[PDB]
RNA sequence: AGAGCAAUCA
RNA sequence: GCAAUCAGG
RNA sequence: ACCUGAUUGCUCU
């Protein structure tokens, strides 16, 4: 309803009265007349019977509503609104009677002047009108006459279709003639839309009846006729009337049907009838009629004005409107005038200016048939306005259109010939140009050439100069058996000076580092016989997260040991040492280069420019350094012969890879079936332990760990003595630099007591990187190279013990002769001395690749692993990069050795390719590239290899400035790039239309091609548009709230512009007092510091900076004079981005503000977050621009309070958009992606008006994309790449086979593309031209959709982050005075933002390039079929930058790829791929594209012959690499998601127990630690004595990943909770099975009976231990919810699961970020600074007053405009609601976390879990309904009582199961007893995506909800008294929550919930009225307790079968 | 010495 | 790595 | 002003 609407009817009600009367008068008149000559009973009598009645019901209705609204206009509360809108439906319901009735009259009064007169009937359908005329073709003779026989199966093959006609009639020229029918509608409208809508719609849904069905084997419509015929009379002037009939008998656009003129032609020489205008109309009077016909439409102008269309024909959909700029048109009334340019741009010779516009702007005559009404008007009027804006006279109506442009596309057609003769041209052109490339060799060479004239004398033959070897890390085998070590050290070094400095292959700072750590060994170090023992850290809660060790002097005591002065009983200091030996520490530092002095630091960066600038330090080998491959080999040899020397049997990393690998068995459940395989893995892990590989990576986190830890609060004159578990190793971890800055690091020292065995082999192994070595007894000491590590890289080091494990698994696995030599020897004889020499070998490649991957830290290893991503291209047909991606895209960034092995291992295998279900390797004989392994089992076995190696790297290696500069280089080149090229200049804007786009090379688009091409994209995909746009509307949340949208409400980042005004400059400086320099603080001080240090700079800018902003400039420059004269300032030099780092914001902001200008206005982006900012902006749409508390509170309550929508808030930030602002909404901030790759992508950053603007822009082609089925961006999940690649491949080769079958030729190809710049090289006015098209819009918002791009094209511009711009402000200053692309689309780096113009923002448009791309496939496959000669079929798969295109040829082939100029079909279809994508503006790259005749590579996981290479190896990668980091049980969860994952996509026999092992590695080593440690938490349940056994302890109480594999694979990650509840439902309720444990719970009085019993054994005290694990869980089930941070009001969260994260740790909230905030500083100016960090008492009183008064904005998601604002004020309020804001992301928050988990959290981490499992062992009454719950949770799961039995009784083999063994049991047993007991499949071998089967989120979605109403109603009654049990009868809602927690809450509402089923629809007023507490609680959750579902597992393909 | 190759962190 | 003070050059 | 030594504080403005 609408009380505009409401009200709009009132004052209407004279003229409607008025109208009403004559209604009456015209119909009585006409019923006299028709009386008066026909005295009988006519059919015209009824319904102007009905027609009286029913205007005289709207008489007294409008009567009634003008009486009624008398007082509604004064406002008064007394009007029955519900009544009225009541008696407005009643009149419209009438008013639709009497249109109905008028049309029957209409009809009737027509139907006697016919030629062919139709009996009168009431209800008419086309099913009955075919029905009579099958019936009558049986039984009457004709021509056509139907047979007996004949009449059955034309009825049985027929489709009905749903349409209502007016009338139908049969009719007969003559005896002998035929049969046939005409269908009769009577229509009145004044233009023909009415006509050509209601005629298309009846012959489409004719011909979609018709079109299969045949007689004889003939079309049915060509010997038997089916007429339509429709006549319309237009009601003005002297009432014209006119018919239009047509016989159906084709597709209607290739008929003769689609003219007009043809439909009147065809009503002409038949003469259907005598009628030219209704006054010849025998009977009637003609002023009566046109009086009467009239004044029907002048009441049909006030009733569809007012109430709108809700005709509702055929529901018709109800099309809304965007109402604003709706009136409005893409020409001449948007912002600038840029139609008419690309229309100029589009006229060619052969197609005209006029032609293009009408086409253009009247394209939607071909979608016409389902378009609902009024649309037609508003865009037919829009396109009117459009030719008028152009200069052109626009078609009169929608006939002439219609003729118009059958006729143009009648010419239109003729232009794919000439595209098909282009590209045949430019693959001609293209094949001359092409330099064939002799050898891989010489490819190489030329590549290195290239990369040696980029960068000259890069490459050396001097093997020492190159960086270091093994990383940064060494951790060596040991012999011997924590202060233990350091004596050892110690009595090492105490020895003489015999030590020998090495060369680096073949020295003062060896000396100096030697005596270095000979002093800080001898006379600085000593040991723990002090007992004040380790410092414990707090945090400060005030800025919640910063670990404080406390300031108070009790932890810097500093302590003494005779002269050592020892902290933390290994941190050391230097005080009162000598001065030979302070001189000898400070020489070691400055060798270290731990404290710069400043005069090295200037005199070496003055030396570097004069020594390079007259004539890049980067140091190369080349890649055909065999010197290089022979040292790499004995790098090899000797890392074997060093990794064997380890004699420890017990550790850390041992105990859990024992637990997970030495009895795997109890992963299964049938453990019997595979023996040899379960004993393979066993053989796997044993050579990990043999080899140390644990031990090893143990001492890898440890190591890491405590290097990350050693950064503390000393200062440079101290160093940290670092242990790992090792009985040798030991670090000297200095003064570092960072540990929360990113900078360099922490330097250190690493000293090992390698013996004399293996002495030898550990030189030939550290030989880079060894700087001393000196003999001490019987062992030998080494000191390696100071070192550094970032803490990024430090966190790659922590990753290693979940690296390098699942690296050997994998990698023996995938080994072949490993493999095969261990299914031949056996457990107990496998050792290292038990190889043959190419096992051996194989196993020293693989010992080599797992370290160098488990720890990789060198962007080397990043490039050449992606140089092996785009490697395997080589196997498959026309490759065209096996010598030309090596030539173009290798980068030879060789910086060392170790990964010249991986370099000479690929260029292996590009040899043995070169030297020449698909199985390679067994006839190629190639090699494996990381572990060498020859015999290649399988194809996919490498690939998994390649592309774990690659997916298993980190994410930020990059230096910051050196990656910023890169990435910002990379859009000013290919911008600068254009500009060069089209010859614009870089001072005038974008001019945006130089007609330079017609069909050329670089930047360029076809135009006719691409509009014919969008033209037939929309018509073969949107198909009926009314319904596209409603669901437009209704999913894609346009008509809903802005914030109710998850990509503009999600918290990222948008970087809004934000700087101080020049003005506030002005008067901070004015307001000044010079007397008060010791009082400035903060702003004042900061902006005073920014004019002095501009002053300092640039004294001219100031003087014309004050000059233009004041008009006293000589007391400004006075005033700076005078305060640099004062001396109590601190003036700064340069220093570069740490200028940025330790100082204000404000102070930066007015130094770039007060330095950059030149004329003009210069801004800074800060990055906010976006929901932040769209409070910002509802804040300024609903005109607080200051926030008031009474003001929101004022207006807003309910449902029926004030919203907003989407695009109500669009036009909001165009309206504040236009404005000249200096259009600082479109600023996109780059920032760097972390992409795992030495070349780095990016992310952007562009505003929240662009980013509302952007989703608008794409999201309304979602849909688009969503109707497309050759399109793969609307994807669902991930699952449909996989399914939609395998329909491509699976119906193409049907095809294939389908034509292989009685066929002259017929051939196959396909072709996997990804394109070159998909945004940098694609014209974008191709979406200005494009948007046009679109049948969906309207212009009005079509003209909004043309004005956005336009603008965002037109004036975007990127900006420089601050702290590189000022880099680049320094090298300008003192280095360059000349710059590349960046200093010249800036003018000399006076601004700091360039800009881009056509480089459309990547990944913002997702769906629209999509979308575009599948239309230029669909050009492609229409351009390719014009070949007259031979005929094509393709079927494309399209991502966004990504392609997969296929084509099946047939007709004479070899003569048309001789036309092609092609050796084969995959080589004319890369070739005609490149040159038609080159026509359209999209740059396909020749080299990371490849044409094959088998496999197809859409984004990854190639499809070979419908069988998909599974590449589990990024589940793998995901596994180790990525985690959460939020809590231990969500790192658990979120990688457990990924072990399922894996397990689904396949994975063979051994990797899976070390997957499941390093999941458990991953979250233990970073949460709570691993064993053997404090913070454990089977040490602390054993501790404690809970009756709980080790491997079933829960993953939220620190427990294990202990699910068996098979409800891994089906169930999903929660598994292993429902698999120990049901295991303890099972123990405790003492049954046998799951169907027996439901069985005994559904009779009733059971749990009751169980829970007295329980209750009995408590009193008495015979607790047993079965039990006392039932009151642990039900206890921790029912006391999960309050726990430790509850205030989170996480609804639609993720993970699956059943219970919740009980405790999660304080994450670092600065106040720097708080207070950037714009709702923090709302929130600290609506309530006061008591709030801001006993009056502080009752402002959170008042705050939960009024939480407590509308929960609403707390409970669910917000409603309306009071219920979302003042969420997010509310936000802030207490802590654990401040711990969710973070710009911390992945990389920096692991080393909070290590940091966090041995610190105090004010108890700490074990304190708190030991109190609450003690909490949790106790028996808290009536527990009860919480046993109830839990119990009915178990049992309800419908999966998991079908998966139990079926697991339990599944027979293990044989009878077509279990026929083969490699690696298909987990296909098998997982997948096919689960998938034949859940709905049936024909499988046996698949791969496997499954759904959302397991939607376990419908308990703890209530369970976080009723957690924050729990605990804001304990805050509101803990605040409103102390000592709360029962209340003191406060309010309604205080009793009914006292009622609450009196018993357990949750678990009573969760009863409650259990019998009652209200669910009220959410008004927000009927809910409140019934009942406040428990049903706003719980049925406010759009949902109940309900039960689960189960699907059919959606098996995509077929793998390979083997029986 | 170390991280990187935009002349940058120490 | 920074911040300021106190000295020396 | 610019560099070394002695003090305490920041260890994400």
């Amino acid at each position: 309803m609408n009380i505009q609407k409401i009200q709009k009817l009132i004052e209407n009600g004279t003229t409607l009265l008025l109208s009403i009367e004559d209604c009456v008068g015209s119909n009585y008149d006409l019923a006299l007349d028709l009386h008066k000559r026909n005295s009988d009973e006519i059919p015209e009598d009824v319904i102007i019977n009905n027609n009286a009645k029913n205007y005289e019901t709207m008489r007294e209705l409008i009567v009634k509503i003008t009486a009624d609204g008398e007082g509604l206009n004064k406002g008064m509360a007394t009007v029955d609104v519900k009544k009225l809108s009541e008696m407005v439906s009643l009149f419209e319901q009438k008013y639709l009677e009497t249109e109905l009735a008028r049309h029957d009259i209409f009809g009737e009064l027509i139907s006697r002047h016919l030629r062919i007169k139709p009996k009168q009937r009431s209800e008419v359908e086309i099913e009955h009108a075919l029905r009579e005329y099958l019936d009558e073709l049986n039984k009457k003779s004709c021509i056509n006459k139907l047979s007996d026989d004949e009449f059955e199966r034309i009825n049985k093959e027929y489709v009905a279709t749903n349409a209502t006609p007016d009338n139908y009639v049969i009719y007969k020229e003559s005896k002998n003639s035929e049969l046939c029918l005409i269908i009769y509608d009577w229509k009145i409208s004044v233009d023909a839309r009415t006509e050509t809508k209601t005629m298309e719609k009846y012959y489409k849904n004719i011909w979609k009846s018709f079109k299969d069905i045949k007689v004889n084997g003939k079309p049915f419509l060509e010997d038997h006729p089916v007429f339509v015929s429709i006549v319309i009379l237009k009601p003005i002037a002297g009432m014209p009337i006119t018919v239009t009939s047509s016989r159906v008998l084709e597709k209607f656009e290739d008929s003769p049907s689609a003219l007009h003129g043809e439909r009147i032609k065809h009503a002409r020489n038949a003469k259907l009838l005598n009628i030219s205008h209704v006054g010849q109309i025998v009977g009637t009077t003609p002023t009566v009629v046109r009086n009467y016909y009239a004044n029907t439409q002048k009441i049909k102008s006030e009733v569809r004005g007012i109430l709108g269309d809700d005709f509702g024909s055929k529901d018709v959909f109800f099309s809304h409107w965007t109402s604003k700029y709706k009136e409005r048109n893409p020409t001449e009334i948007a912002y600038s005038e840029d139609i008419e340019r690309i229309i100029d741009s589009l006229v060619t010779d052969e197609i005209t200016k006029e032609e293009i516009i009408h086409f253009l702007f009247g394209n939607f005559c071909f979608h016409i048939e389902t378009m609902n009404d009024q649309h037609i008007a508003d865009k037919f009027k829009g396109y009117q306005s459009s030719c008028i804006n152009l200069k052109i006279e626009p078609k009169v109506d929608l006939a002439d259109l219609k003729d118009h442009l059958i006729q143009k596309q009648q010419i239109w057609e003729s232009l794919y010939g000439k595209h098909l003769e282009k590209i045949m041209l430019r693959i001609r052109e293209k094949k001359k140009k092409e330099k064939e490339i002799p050898d891989i060799t010489t490819a190489f060479n030329q590549n290195a050439a290239e990369y040696e004239e980029k960068y000259p004398n890069c490459f050396t033959n001097d093997l020492s100069e190159t960086k270091t070897n093994f990383s940064m890390t060494w951790s060596p085998s040991f012999e011997k058996i924590n202060n233990a070590i350091i004596n050892k050290f110690r009595e090492s070094f105490k020895s003489s000076s015999r030590v020998i400095y090495n060369s680096p292959y073949s020295t003062n700072k060896a000396r100096d580092i030697t005596n270095l750590v000979r002093l800080c060994l001898t006379e600085l170090s000593c040991d723990t016989t002090k007992m004040e023992k380790q410092e414990l850290e707090d945090e400060i809660d005030i800025n919640t997260g910063s670990i404080k060790v406390e300031r108070t002097k009790k932890s810097k005591e500093w302590n003494k040991q005779g002269s050592c002065l020892t902290r933390n009983k290994n941190e050391f200091c230097m005080k009162e040492t000598g001065r030979e030996n302070k001189t000898i520490y400070f020489k070691g530092l400055a060798v270290m280069n731990i404290g710069m002095s400043s005069k090295k630091r200037i005199l070496k960066k003055e030396e570097i420019k004069e020594r390079i600038s007259k004539g890049h330090m980067k140091k190369l080998i080349r890649h055909d350094n065999e010197d290089s491959l022979s040292w790499c080999e004995r790098i090899k040899d000797s890392l074997f012969v060093l990794h064997n020397g380890d004699i420890r049997e017990e550790g850390k990393i041992t105990s859990v890879y024992n637990n997970y690998a030495k009895n795997p068995e109890c992963l299964y459940i049938q453990d019997s079936v595979l023996k040899t395989e379960l004993e393979t893995c066993k053989k796997i892990n044993k050579l990990c332990n043999d080899l140390a590989i644990y031990h090893y990576s143990e001492d890898m986190m440890q190591f890491s760990k405590g290097l990350m830890v050693a950064d503390r609060y000393m200062t440079k004159e101290s160093f940290k003595i670092l242990t790992t578990a090792n009985t040798s190793m030991m670090l000297l971890a200095f003064k570092g630099d960072g540990m929360n800055t990113g900078g360099s690091g922490v330097p250190y020292i690493a000293l090992h007591i390698v013996d004399e065995d293996m002495s030898d082999q550990f030189n030939i192994c550290y030989t880079k990187e060894i700087y001393s070595y000196f003999r001490n007894g019987s062992n030998y000491i080494y000191i390696m190279r100071p070192q550094r590590l970032n803490q990024v890289r430090l966190l790659s080091l922590f990753k290693t013990p979940s690296k390098v494990p699942v690296c050997f698994a994998q990698f023996s696995k995938k080994a072949n002769e490993m493999e095969k030599w261990l299914k031949n020897k056996d457990i107990e004889k496998v050792n290292v001395f038990s190889m043959t020499m190419t096992v051996k070998q194989i196993l020293i490649n693989i010992v080599f690749s797992s370290v160098m991957i488990g720890t990789v830290t060198k962007l080397s290893r990043m490039g050449i692993f992606d140089f092996m991503r785009y490697a395997g291209f080589l196997p498959l047909s026309d490759y065209s990069n096996i010598k030309e991606y090596i030539r173009d895209k290798f980068d030879p960034d060789i910086t060392n050795v170790a990964d010249i092995y991986f370099v000479n291992g690929i260029k292996k295998l590009l040899f043995r390719m070169e030297d020449l279900d698909i199985i390679g390797g067994i006839t190629d004989l190639n090699i494996k590239c990381p572990i060498t392994g020859s015999t290649l089992l399988t194809l996919e076995d490498l690939y998994n290899n390649v592309y774990l190696a690659i997916y298993m790297m980190p994410k930020s290696l990059h230096n910051h400035v050196h990656n910023l500069t890169s990435l910002l280089n990379v859009p000013a080149e290919w911008e600068l790039k254009f500009r060069k090229e089209l010859g614009f200049n870089i001072f005038e804007d974008i001019y945006p239309k130089k007609a330079m786009f017609d069909d050329k090379d670089l930047f360029s688009i076809n135009g006719a091609l691409n509009v014919k091409a969008l033209s037939d994209y929309y018509l073969g995909n949107i198909e009926n548009v009314g319904l596209m746009r409603s669901e437009i509307e209704n999913k894609e949340d346009f008509l809903s709230p802005c914030y109710k949208i998850s990509t503009l409400k999600s918290s990222k980042k948008c970087s809004q512009s934000n700087i101080i005004s020049t003005d506030e400059i002005i008067e901070c400086l004015q307001n000044a007092k010079i007397q008060d320099i010791e009082n400035w603080k903060g702003n004042n001080l900061a902006i005073i510091k920014g004019l002095i240090r501009t002053y300092n700079e640039e004294k001219n800018r100031l003087v014309e900076f004050f000059e233009d902003n004041c008009v006293n400039s000589l007391y400004l420059v006075e005033k700076l004079k005078e305060i640099i004269n004062s001396g109590s300032i601190t003036v700064g030099k340069s220093v570069t981005s740490k200028f940025i780092r330790n100082n204000h914001p404000l102070t930066v902001e007015t130094y770039l503000k007060t330095k950059l200008y030149y004329r003009n206005n210069v801004t800074v982006l800060k990055s906010k977050k976006v929901s932040e900012e769209l409070y910002d902006l509802v804040k300024q749409f609903h005109n607080m621009m200051e926030i008031d508390l009474d003001s929101v509170m004022n207006l807003g309550k309910g449902t029926e309070g004030k919203k907003h929508t989407f695009l109500q808030m669009l036009e909001f930030v165009m309206s504040k958009a236009k404005n000249v602002t200096g259009s600082v909404d479109f600023l996109v901030s780059v920032f760097e992606k972390m992409q795992r790759t030495k070349t780095d992508r990016e992310i952007y950053l562009m505003s929240m008006k662009v980013k509302m603007m952007l989703y608008f822009i794409e999201h309304t082609f979602k849909h688009v994309a969503q109707s497309d089925p050759s399109e793969a961006i609307s994807i669902s999940g991930d699952n449909k790449i996989r399914a939609l690649s395998t329909l491509s491949l699976d119906t193409i080769t049907s095809y294939n086979d389908i034509l292989n079958k009685n066929s002259k030729k017929s051939r196959l190809a396909f072709l996997s593309a990804d394109q070159s710049k998909w945004s940098a090289s694609d014209l974008t006015y191709k979406y200005v031209l494009a948007i046009i098209l679109n049948p969906i819009l309207t212009t009005g918002e079509a003209s909004l959709m043309i004005e956005c791009i336009l603008m965002y094209v037109k004036l975007k511009k990127v900006c420089i982050p601050t702290d590189i711009f000022l880099n680049l402000r320094k090298a300008q200053g003192t280095f360059g005075q000349n710059e590349t692309a960046i200093g010249l689309l800036t003018k000399g780096l006076t601004t700091n933002t360039y800009p881009v113009s056509m480089n459309w923002l990547q990944g913002n448009l997702n769906y629209l390039s999509s979308v575009y791309h599948s239309c230029a496939m669909k050009a492609y496959h229409k351009t390719l079929e014009c070949y007259k000669d031979c005929d094509f079929q393709t079927r494309w798969i399209v991502h966004s930058d990504d392609n997969a295109t296929s084509l099946i040829a047939s007709g004479e082939v070899d003569k048309m790829l001789t036309d092609f100029s092609s050796s084969s079909l995959p080589e004319m279809l890369f070739r005609s791929i490149e040159a038609h994508f080159k026509s359209f503006c999209i740059t396909l790259n020749p080299k990371k594209s490849y044409a094959s005749s088998s496999e197809v590579e859409f984004i990854s996981e190639r499809i070979v012959n419908g069988a998909i290479i599974p590449l589990y190896c990024r589940h793998l990668a995901n596994c180790c690499t990525e985690s959460s980091h939020i809590s231990y049980f969500d790192d658990l969860m979120s990688l457990s998601i990924h072990v399922t994952m894996l397990l689904r996509k396949g994975c063979p026999n051994e990797v899976i127990p070390f997957a499941y092992g390093a999941v458990q590695v991953q979250a233990l080593s970073i949460y709570s630690m691993l064993p053997g440690e404090v913070n454990d938490s089977i040490r602390i349940f054993k501790k404690l004595g809970v009756s709980l056994k080790s491997n079933e302890i829960p993953t939220n109480m620190g427990g294990w990943l202990t699910s068996p594999i098979e409800p891994l694979s089906i169930l999903g990650p929660s598994s292993n909770d429902q698999i120990i509840y049901y295991n303890v439902i099972r123990d405790f309720l003492n049954k046998k099975s799951l169907e027996e444990v439901k069985d005994s719970v559904s009779s009733s009085s059971y749990l009751q009976m169980r829970f007295r019993e329980l209750k009995g054994k408590y009193e008495k005290g015979t607790l047993e231990e079965k039990d006392k694990k039932m009151i642990f869980l039900i206890n921790l089930f029912e006391k999960a919810s309050v726990s430790e941070d509850s205030d989170v009001l996480t609804i639609g969260m993720k993970f699956q699961t059943m219970l919740t994260q009980i405790i999660k740790l304080p994450n670092f909230i600065n106040e720097n970020a708080l207070n950037k905030m714009s709702s923090y500083k709302d929130f600290s100016k609506l309530y006061p600074n008591l709030k801001k960090n006993i009056a502080s008492s009752l402002e959170m009183e008042s705050v939960h007053d009024i939480m407590i008064k509308n929960p609403e904005t707390i409970l669910i998601a917000p409603l309306n405009d009071r219920d979302f604002l003042l969420s997010q004020l509310f936000m802030y309020t207490s802590p654990s609601k401040r711990n969710q804001l973070s710009n911390q992301s992945t990389e920096k928050l692991a080393l909070d976390r290590v940091l966090r988990s041995k610190a105090r959290t004010k108890m700490t981490y074990e304190e708190n879990m030991e109190k609450k499992i003690l909490e949790m062992l106790k028996f808290d009454l009536d527990s009860y309904c919480s046993f109830k719950t839990c119990v009915n949770l178990v049992i309800k799961d419908v999966n998991f009582s079908m998966l139990i039995p079926i697991l339990d009784s599944a027979y293990p083999c044989e009878s077509r199961k279990r026929d083969n063994y490699n690696f298909r049991w987990f296909q098998t047993e997982k997948w096919i007893p689960v998938v034949e007991g859940s709905p049936g499949l024909v499988v046996m071998h698949a791969v496997y995506g499954s759904n959302y089967i397991e939607n376990l989120g419908l308990k703890n979605i209530p369970l976080t909800d009723d957690s924050i109403n729990v605990l804001t109603s304990t805050f509101g009654t803990g605040l409103i008294m102390e000592d709360v049990k029962s209340l003191v009868k406060g309010k309604d809602s205080f009793e009914t929550e006292a009622f609450s927690n009196s018993n357990e809450c949750q678990r009573l509402v969760k009863a409650c919930n259990y019998m009652i089923a209200a669910q009220n629809r959410l008004l927000a007023i009927n809910t409140c009225f019934t009942r406040k507490s428990f049903p706003f609680y719980s049925k406010f959750n759009l949902g109940r307790g309900f039960i689960s579902n189960t699907l059919a597992l959606l098996s995509t393909i077929y793998s390979k079968e083997e029986s």
